[PDB]
């Protein structure tokens, strides 16, 4: 037999828990399946426990600059024990509170692995028990990627960000393989709560696909902060040893011969290079559920698979990896689908990001030289500033801020703002709501300051 | 004899400051006359020590949460006379950047205080030499305010916040009078440093004029920080004693009797109940100069005095007492005398003001009880929320965030923004942005959040 429902989401995380319980709300019958916990990646393994790993790391740099402030310093060391526990605790709160919203809203939580069936009406099983829908959300996210044995042997005996989580002491050493916003953000925490830290990184820079003042600014402060950035390096092989693992490198640097080296007696090796969609035991073949070669959902502008009645959002779809992309698009369909509202999409342009360096960094909009390949060069003006935040006046360690507002066409609309620098974090989402308007910099600079702040630099260009 | 400018501009603070660099910048002969030192209120006694003070009060934080976050704590104290004197240096730099600036503008620099003379031509004499130009700006700023000793006897016996930033040790025992936000910003970085401190305060709650949730949000966190409010209280006297000041105390709460009270073995008496001007020995009345009875210079949207070629901004015309404000005044005024742009005014609508409090405060636009009154009350809808920020998900220690978003009409026009939480400070200022440009609360929906933040939830309140 068969039960139905107005909705069927098949996982419980950040897009099929909005899209879900805006549904419920909407008056449909909902029911979320999912195979581990609710909330996750961003709960479990995500967002929320390295939001508090990022923390931890700033209390260190407190720590050092103490002794300037007029305090005398605190010469002990961190227990990473004390704040694994915390945190853990925090994820099982976070699981509880969602299984309520769940509950709450009159949302069936059916626990298990979902796979659709070849019956012609989209139908799912779950532990031998079937379930179908008029409307049937994707919404199972991804994983952490790792190297296959038979391209650098012994890439098993490195972990990835899950194994990160699962940690109960600090490496002493640490090689962080990867240059995008994960292997940024591991390399800074682990490196600040004092790991021997090393970022293997395939070019010169991280975070290329940022606009380049941030990739450039980026890679110097890792550098100043203590992370040995090892550049045009690539892991060849690793092998166990008396002393942890032994990475086997090859370097090759533009212009000079290529060179292998051993890093030797390192604790933890983390892959941060991807991630893969979980779309592998879905049987999505039963239904010929079209997906691209690396496995993601295939969805048009409103989140429609190429099948009628089964959608796809989020991590699935390889688009935007995001906590509140995944949000935003889940809600929107459901006005969508329940709300009969045919135009409910979420635009894609104009995404925030924050990526939690040290310090960390804001952007919102097109790169410059994405806004000068749509406008023409001609048609592009930049704004820029550095400058040291007025917390350092006082202190022998720095870090600096670097903004940049990217203005297109005589009226110099604002189509992109990028920065680094203390208070990032917080600043940038206002911003984003007023480029998101089709904010000119004359808007910008009719906004009076705010003193004495980073964020008044941003409206004081010139 | 007299030597004539294009431009005389009397103070060389915010205001002055940015108002001759403008003016020069459009070519203007310009000359600014400073009796004491470059960079007025804000360099030396205002905005840039006291976040420097701010700013070690927060050290003073991350401390007690340093063992919740993994750390062994750090058991010694603070040393005032440590950042004392890196405070002073800061300062002394900014002095001589300042002068810089001037002298890189061609801008001349008239050492000594102006006076208006009686030549029906408007002229200034400083230190027996005469000066003169078509445009004179006065930007002479204002001063703390003292109860006098016919009202207080012994009133004296207590600084301001200018004898705050000469303080070379830590009171042990510090008194605040006053309810404003210098009052609330002093009581804070004192308490915070490790002064026994009460704040003394006319009503019940701190920040009366400010949104009544933040009144009430900022008068909680002050007592939840251990600073003593003495609500419903005033000094009737003060005397010297072998430990430091005596304070004899009037309460009298709503639904009681009134109760004198005696507050010994004060160290730090500090009067923070308002500002004068700085018109006294200026000789307006010489060319009839308007002010109002508290000395402060009358002026038109446009900055104007009642006397053709004579203009006024900033503290001395009693009016949104702000470095930025002084600034944009100060350089709009430039354009429409030496751009000849008629229309070039400050707009004093909108004008963002962030509170250095425990957490910080920001504020932008109306007050509820303003938009009611502007709109009518079947014509606003406010938003709002309270959580606990995630830094403070594993500490024993906590804040609060609150959040409140004011709406006008059917549109839901983003009329107020309040707000008081960690990063609150650095927050505001795009948001800012937003409300200038009109943004309704469809826009803020519509931008999607940043996430983990406190920022995101001004854009997710439903
Ligand atoms: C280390 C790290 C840090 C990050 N930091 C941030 C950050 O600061 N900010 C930010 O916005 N984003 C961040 N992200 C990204 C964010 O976590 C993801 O974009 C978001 O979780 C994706 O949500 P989702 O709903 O697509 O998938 P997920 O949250 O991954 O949820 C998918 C759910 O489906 C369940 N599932 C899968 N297959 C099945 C099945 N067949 N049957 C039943 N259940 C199934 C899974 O168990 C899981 O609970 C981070 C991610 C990582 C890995
Ligand atoms: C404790 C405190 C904290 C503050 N915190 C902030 C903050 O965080 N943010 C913010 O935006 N604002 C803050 N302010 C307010 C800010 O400092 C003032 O709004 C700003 O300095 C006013 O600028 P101004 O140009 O009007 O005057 P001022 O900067 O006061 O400059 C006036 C100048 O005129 C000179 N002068 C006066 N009379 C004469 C004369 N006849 N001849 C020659 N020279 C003369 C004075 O010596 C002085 O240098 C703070 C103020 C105080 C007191
Ligand atoms: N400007 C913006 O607004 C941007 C926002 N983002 C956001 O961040 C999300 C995640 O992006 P991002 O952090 O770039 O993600 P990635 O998962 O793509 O980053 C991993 C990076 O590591 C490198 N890498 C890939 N494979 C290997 C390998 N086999 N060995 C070593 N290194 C390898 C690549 O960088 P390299 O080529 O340098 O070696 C790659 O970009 C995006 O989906 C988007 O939401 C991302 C980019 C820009
Ligand atoms: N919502 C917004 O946007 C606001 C912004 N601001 C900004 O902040 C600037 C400064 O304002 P604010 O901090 O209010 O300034 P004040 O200098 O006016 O604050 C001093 C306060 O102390 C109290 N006080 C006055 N005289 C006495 C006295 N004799 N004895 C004891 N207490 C006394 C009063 O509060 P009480 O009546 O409670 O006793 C008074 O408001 C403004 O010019 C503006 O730029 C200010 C208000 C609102
Ligand atoms: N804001 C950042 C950076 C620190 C910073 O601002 N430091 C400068 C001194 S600030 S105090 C004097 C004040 N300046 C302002 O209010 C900023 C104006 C803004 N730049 C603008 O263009 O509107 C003032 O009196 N200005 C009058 C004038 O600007 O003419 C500074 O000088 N830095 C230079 C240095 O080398 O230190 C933060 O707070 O971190
Ligand atoms: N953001 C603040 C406050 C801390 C906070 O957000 N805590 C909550 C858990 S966040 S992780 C799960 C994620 N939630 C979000 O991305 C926020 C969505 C936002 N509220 C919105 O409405 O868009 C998610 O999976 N959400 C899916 C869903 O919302 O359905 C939390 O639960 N707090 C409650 C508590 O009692 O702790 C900060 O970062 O400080």
């Amino acid at each position: 037999a068969v039960a139905s429902y107005d909705y069927l989401v098949i996982g419980g995380g950040s897009g099929g828990l909005a899209s879900a319980r805006r549904a419920a709300e909407l008056g449909a019958r909902a029911a979320v399946v999912e195979s581990h916990k609710l909330g996750g990646t961003c709960v479990n393994v995500g967002c929320v426990p390295k939001k508090v790993m990022w923390n931890t790391a700033v209390h260190s740099e407190f720590m050092h600059d103490h002794a300037d402030y007029g305090f005398p310093s605190c010469e002990g060391k961190f227990n990473w024990r004390v704040i694994k526990e915390k945190r853990d605790a925090y994820v099982s709160r976070l699981n509880a509170i969602y299984q309520n919203n769940l509950t709450k809203s009159h949302i069936e939580i059916i626990r298990g692995h979902a796979a659709f069936t070849s019956d012609p009406k989209p139908t799912i099983e779950v532990s031998g028990k079937k379930y179908t829908a008029p409307h049937i959300l994707i919404a199972t996210g991804g994983m952490p990627s790792t190297p296959h044995e038979s391209q650098i042997p012994g890439a098993s005996l490195g972990i990835t960000s899950d194994g990160f989580f699962q940690l109960e002491e600090l490496p002493g050493r640490s090689v962080i393989v990867g240059a995008g916003y994960i292997a940024v953000e591991m390399a800074g925490i682990l490196s600040a709560l004092g790991s021997k830290t090393s970022l293997m990184i395939r070019h010169d820079k991280v975070l290329r696909s940022f606009d380049s003042m941030i990739s450039t600014n980026c890679t110097e402060e890792l550098e100043n902060a203590g992370v040995e950035v090892l550049k045009f390096s690539q892991v060849k092989e690793v092998k166990k040893t008396l002393s942890g693992l032994e990475v086997s490198m090859v370097t090759a640097v533009p212009g000079r011969l290529p060179v292998m080296t051993m890093i030797p007696d390192v604790d933890c090796l983390l892959w941060a290079i991807g991630r893969v969609p979980n779309t592998k035991d879905l049987s999505l073949n039963k239904l010929g559920i079209q997906t691209d070669d690396k496995g993601h959902i295939i969805v048009d502008e409103f989140q429609n698979t190429n099948v009628k009645g089964i959608y796809a959002v989020g991590d699935v779809c390889g688009k935007a990896l995001l906590t509140p992309v995944a949000i935003a698009a889940g809600r929107k369909l459901a006005h969508r689908l329940f709300e009969y509202k045919e135009d409910s999409k979420l635009d894609y342009n104009n995404i925030p990001t924050v990526v939690f360096s040290h310090p960390p960094i804001g952007t919102v909009g097109l790169t410059e030289d994405e806004a000068i390949h749509k406008y023409g060069i001609e048609n592009v003006k930049t704004y820029s500033t550095s400058f040291t935040p007025m917390y350092h006046a006082v202190t022998k360690r720095k870090t600096k801020c670097v903004m940049k507002m990217v203005c297109a066409n005589k009226e110099e609309k604002v189509v992109g703002i990028h920065m680094q620098g203390l208070g990032c974090d917080e600043m940038l989402q206002g911003f984003a709501v007023a480029v998101k308007m089709g904010a000119t910099k004359a808007d910008f600079d009719n906004t009076v300051a705010i003193h004495p702040t980073s964020s008044e630099e941003l409206v004081t260009l010139r």
